[PDB]
């Protein structure tokens, strides 16, 4: 494969990016297909990641995480998706939104409880931020009540992180908790063996160490890591690119014969080089939105920019892989579009960009 | 505020500083009048000069700055934000003819023609003695040259505008990029030394792609420069005319903007670690040129009748962009991809 | 449902719209679902298809066929592949791919012979477009296989193309030497019986010996009834959406369905109008393959936006987006490298 | 030429393309570089347009109009566009914009007074919708004052309808109206030679007699023609992407690239010819009497996106030549714009038909 461009970002996280790679290729790549079939997350995984080193790279080494930032953790979840969108959604929800919000937000207590387990991956985790739940305080313990709609791990979650109405707080729940229940898995379009499922609270009891910091002051806890996340997730559509060229690249060799039509090969090409130059000017702008992201710079605009503007490429060129490939497309092509379209599922950015040019 | 920062440290962003002050000062100002008299200002020359940016990559022994491709990208952006004419004009010396001489010329040519191109007393272009005649077209800075680098089959030349034999046509009438003189030379029995071949005969082959590369990644300033115009004028307009639809067509602008910006500083970046790569060149420089002229017209639309004035400037960014979208590189970079994964 | 323009095209062609309209809603729709899931097509839609009257649009009317054009053939085609595109494939290679070729290409005796009972839905009807045939006296010796045949398990009549340059036969179901295979199971299209056709020292009688463009244009109302059934979907959902706690986002969906309306009506206008222009027997290479090319390309993209549009409840595999995207899919496979020949033609021609 | 598809639109349609085009060949297509350059209307065109009898299309033939329809307006529109759209534009504004306004609108007085020499070309029309200006009555006239910007035709016209308010009502100008003035022509990015200009109300005098429709009625005279204005207009957008494909097709005559540039070309004959079936539905549909809010603002949204877009492509097939003032590539591109921004923009377009189907499938 050589339609990767080189950013020079290091030995360090070079040598990250080979480890998934080879990791994912040999372990995550054989399943993907049946994961997509099925329906269904494998989750001998878990112990796998962990012992990979990957479920906490932008975790602290204290807890057994990396100690790496947002680029690395973006690129881990590139390849993973790369091998598979669904497995790497679950990773991103696990790794990032879970560990990384009790990283950022949680108390030394609380980091030195949950993160280990998570990072080794003997716990799933899972994160609900998007009201239809609310918590109570009622003296030593809150109630909370309410609902939570398509959250991924949700099914196999052992630690969530859960956002109520008090305005806003966040809590740490245990799926051991009484009051605390899953329903029924989603059947979807794409991303499926990425267990997504409605988590319901029924007046379910959560002691107050368990709450995430400060209450009251849930939105800025939201808003926290929110930005960084999302630039992590992007991640996923990057590994969707990766994947349309994996396999249109050898296809346009396989094709290239005497007998093939007098133009298709110049035109196959072309299209190459669209989706080579929309695959690799994403990476670049992910990656420095990312990078902008560890200097510890605000990236508002920048964040949700490189998100949509990812999520919407992954999904037209899925939809040029299928296109290049014609009737001999067997290929994981059909996949790739079903996935690449939950990423995509404006005026955010021009709204922040107007006031501050005022 | 439209400038997302990548962090590409404190000389760089002292450089970017300092050419966008002279821009704004120097260069805006007579944007619009070289536009509608389609002459290059040449007093600019020996400003750009003292400015000590027509030697951007090149050394410090001939007067250069001795820094990169992505300090000159820069250079290239700030400049050609003001004036996309006089951007280019700029980016045909500085870096076509400088650099080129600086990478393929004998330590004795470049003595004697590096000091007076940076100074901006010359200009420069790109197209027992050596006889070449026929023609080039389409050569910015043609008709002011005082050196070019000129390529024949015998291989790369060092032309002289003296040299006998040697003579320029009647300037281009552009769409756009007007100011930015393009003509056509003319070479009838001109006589050139053969001190004046550069690097070896018979391999001018590599001499002409190897600046192509450094070309392609620092013009593409050039496109990226004209979509921070853009910007330059539709955010103060917007606010001058908070609507739910506008507000997505600036987050569009700002967008690809940015990654158009991110997509070139990397290749830049990626040239200065010598990991240049031709169809990531072509790539960069083919997507900020559409990229920009797409801009461009959405420029036009934001300010609705005004933006189809010729009193604003942004009839103007439309014309300028163009050009440099003027198949080629998509199957460069096609064929090149493909060759690597055989 | 008001995303239909309407293009004035006279009082027996919107009264075949209609009932076709009526019948679709009332007897497809409802088992679409169905059909997709247990990929096998729904029998008794033959002979209603046949009491409707549809199965001979453009077959003369004295072997019971409506006598009308490309035009009504592909308005047919569109209101049924609204309700399922599956069922619409299977129709149109019916209805205009079998039957519409026996009566263009066919003698006066073998229209009386085969076209009755295809019209009446009594028989199914496939096309064949890797197989020679040879003549010996007085019959053809038929061998090879034809692949992809839609309607191929349950056609009783064929029409299949051979080598000797090349020459068309109408083939029985009960030949010797002529076989199905087992039936696919596509991505797409599912309900839709697809085969392949094997033909070993198969006997034609030369009897049967027979003798694409216009026909090729009617299964254009393929894309076009997909992109009605987006519109469908889309238009309704965006009143639901529209609420008191909404939101910047109402106007912007509203500027997404100004653009499907548009691609939807300006889709139906081009395609439509080739659509005439072959019933008025003017040649349209260059146009009958662009306004295939163009609708299904547009198809395709507006079944990604009905799954943009209707977000989370758009993106389960129970709701017929999904539907929709794995449909407009084949056909957009199946029309195309396409451009490089319009772009041949309109060169040649200048 | 053969990168037109045939319509089937009946002889008497197919006559005017015919007359049309043969004129627009040889009296428009050469003046319409020196058009450009010069941001001035080759005034001649304007008794040669009459005497062709395009100037009044859709106008009844008793006042010499030819008693068509907007179908064979739009075509007529096309074909001359095809040529210059500066003067198509022009053209548009005239017998569209103005003529068929005073048509449809007008008191049997009004027509009688006003069409025959609009029609014949000796006055020049112009329409002015676009509140900025005001009219109060007095007595037996109507005074009014404010200003009305962008208005096509405005330094040369000689009869104009303008919009106003009256709390709006609209009414026929003369020139020679004391107190009603044109400011300098515009200097434009495209659509040279189509003069532009401000109209100046300082106490403009008008007679009763030249209240056009009823007085409070003006936002249905206005909306009535929009419609129509932007149907017809939509030839514009055509005639231009025509004018691409004429340039484009012989140029790759004269000159792996191959097989690319047959791509390029099919992608643009189909946009073409799709553009040309949506917009002469419209115009049909209109003919019918069949009113079409949405599908008039869908075919000029259509259409105007997709001539600016082939004109870019038109500039890079001819590569350095598309570049050079010479060729007329530079010339469509800068010409296609003023449609998108035109008439309305593309913004309040698709705001206009998406407001529209909400409310119908209320
Ligand atoms: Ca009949």
């Amino acid at each position: 494969h050589h339609h990767h461009m080189n950013f020079g970002l290091g030995e360090e996280i070079e040598a990250l990016r080979d480890t998934v790679r080879r990791f994912a290729e040999s372990r995550i790549a054989p399943l993907a297909a049946e994961t997509d079939r099925n329906n269904q997350f494998p989750m001998h995984l878990w112990r796998e990641f962990g012992e990979l080193g990957v479920l906490g790279i932008t975790a602290p080494e204290d807890y057994g995480g990396a100690g790496m930032g947002y680029l690395a953790h973006c690129i881990a979840m590139e390849e993973i998706s790369r091998a598979s969108a669904s497995i790497g959604l679950s990773y991103g929800a696990h790794s990032n939104l879970c560990v990384n919000q009790i990283t950022r937000n949680g108390s030394p207590e609380q980091r030195a409880k949950y993160l280990p387990k998570l990072i080794s991956g003997e716990h799933v985790g899972a994160l609900a931020m998007s009201m239809k739940l609310a918590a109570e305080k009622r003296g030593d313990r809150y109630v909370l009540n309410g609902n939570k709609m398509w959250i991924t791990n949700g099914p196999d979650a052992d630690v969530l992180v859960v956002y109520a109405k008090t305005g806003i707080s966040a809590f740490i729940i245990e799926k051991g908790f009484k009051g605390f229940s899953t329903a029924q898995k989603l059947d979807k379009l794409g991303m499926r063996g990425s267990n997504t499922c409605e988590l319901v609270f029924e007046d379910c009891e959560v002691p107050a160490e368990n709450l995430l910091g400060t209450e009251g002051k849930g939105v800025n806890v939201l808003m926290s890591g929110l930005d960084y996340e999302r630039v992590v997730l992007a991640g996923g559509p990057l590994g969707i690119m990766a994947a349309c060229l994996d396999v249109v690249v050898p296809y346009v060799h396989e094709r290239k014969q005497f007998d093939q039509p007098i133009g298709e090969f110049q035109l196959m090409q072309c299209k190459l080089a669209d989706m080579y130059v929309t695959f690799n000017a994403s990476r670049a702008y992910v990656y420095a939105v990312a990078a902008a992201c560890d200097r510890g710079e605000t990236t508002r605009k920048d964040a949700a920019g490189c998100i949509l503007y990812s999520a919407e490429n992954a999904t037209q060129m899925a939809l040029q892989a299928i296109q290049s490939l014609g009737g001999n497309g067997d290929y994981p092509t059909g996949r790739l579009l079903r996935d690449a379209k939950l990423y995509e599922i404006r005026m955010l950015i021009g709204r922040e960009l107007f006031q501050e040019t005022r």
